[PDB]
């Protein structure tokens, strides 16, 4: 599968041509364009052939989410400019297609941008928001594994054992990428069993 670290299929989708579902997604400190190149990507790939790449919108948080290794250390896990792209996303996401599918995910960093966005959301767009998956969750222990006011039911942590971060340790930049089965397997079958 070609392998496009930059998407932006909610940015430039049009209102008359919404799809089934909106995958919304957030990178992991210093991967390239606003998906990444790994889970992005994979759970990217994986619902479009669930689905076909025309009935699934896949968006990157970019902009101002640089994804750099200061902001893991900050109170939220990421920046504040970061969280608030990924708010505006999923309120275009509502605002351009209000009946489709929501799903996202976040991987390391790119799981408190989906924790500190999707916390602030409306009832509305909460409700729209049908899965998300987060791995390597940085925030788990801290967040009691859980994204804060967002139905638990709706949310799946993935995390190796491997991976210190998602069991309290301060962030480390993970030297491997640990969730190749997660994003390609389990994550894309517990969205799809939630749309």
């Amino acid at each position: 599968d070609p392998q496009s670290s930059t998407r932006n299929e909610l940015e430039t989708g049009s209102s008359s041509a919404c799809p089934k579902v909106i995958y919304i997604f957030a990178r992991a400190s210093t991967e390239p364009g606003n998906m990444g190149i790994s889970a992005g990507p994979i759970v990217a790939d994986a619902l479009e052939r669930i689905y076909g790449a025309n009935d699934v919108w896949v968006q990157g948080v970019g902009g101002p989410y640089l994804a750099d290794l200061a902001s893991n250390f900050l109170p939220d896990g990421t920046s504040s400019a970061a969280i608030n792209e990924a708010r505006r996303l999923f309120t275009l996401a509502n605002t351009k297609c209000p009946n489709a599918a929501i799903v996202s995910g976040g991987y390391s960093q790119g799981t408190a941008v989906m924790a500190g966005s999707i916390s602030g959301l409306s009832t509305t767009i909460k409700n729209q928001i049908k899965g998300v998956v987060l791995f390597g969750y940085t925030k788990n222990l801290q967040n009691l594994g859980r994204i804060p006011n967002f139905e638990t039911s709706k949310t799946e942590v993935y995390c190796d054992i491997a991976d210190a971060v998602c069991y309290g340790t301060l962030f480390i930049l993970p030297a491997h990428f640990l969730y190749q089965t997660d994003a390609a397997v389990a994550a894309p079958r517990f969205l799809q069993a939630r749309i």
